């Protein structure tokens, strides 16, 4: 038993709510947030700009740490990094931006970072700015991911459709 309310079951381990995963955050205080990230970790817009301003800029400064420690990330690579007052930590994963031409075969290796966690809150990765069919998202998630996900989608039209169309 954990503490995520109002979700729609999908399968055995995929879940699914129509809620702002920031205030989502806040209220379950889950083990680790998922952050939709770029490979440098610059927090600007979308999903991460969003977590970044709820952090009040601490996560943005944690990153800029690691980068500078350490280099960018790869598309479909991962860190796991403080989830300062989200989560006990947050997953940055960097799905591909079909609005920079990167390949849509790597939102699976994206996905298979979330193996290494039993339970995490996620979105839908390379959705929203990153310019992949959430459709297409949600379905590599549910043939990708074992480990239990409760998946936060924003937009209410967006969550009915996801559903409506769900093999
Ligand atoms: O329609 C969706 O979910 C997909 C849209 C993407 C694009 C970036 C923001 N999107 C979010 N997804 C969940 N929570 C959020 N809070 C603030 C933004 C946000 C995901």
């Amino acid at each position: 038993v954990n503490s995520f309310s109002g979700y729609l079951k999908l399968t055995d381990n995929v879940y699914i709510k129509n809620a702002d995963i920031v205030e989502e955050a806040k209220k379950v205080k889950p083990t680790v947030v998922v952050n939709a990230a770029n490979v440098y970790l610059k927090h600007g817009g979308g999903v991460a700009g969003a977590l970044n301003k709820a952090t009040n800029n601490a996560m943005q400064v944690e990153s800029d740490d690691y980068i500078a420690t350490n280099g960018p990330l790869k598309v479909g690579g991962s860190c796991v990094l403080s989830g300062h007052n989200l989560a006990k930590h947050c997953l940055h994963v960097v799905g591909p931006n079909v609005n920079k031409g990167e390949d849509i075969q790597l939102l699976k290796s994206a996905y298979e970072n979330f193996n290494q966690h039993e339970v995490l809150l996620a979105p839908l990765l390379s959705a929203g700015i990153f310019g992949a069919d959430p459709i297409h998202s949600l379905r590599v998630c549910v043939d990708t991911v074992r480990t239990n996900v409760y998946l936060a989608v924003f937009d209410k039209n967006l969550y009915d459709k996801l559903v409506s169309s769900f093999l």
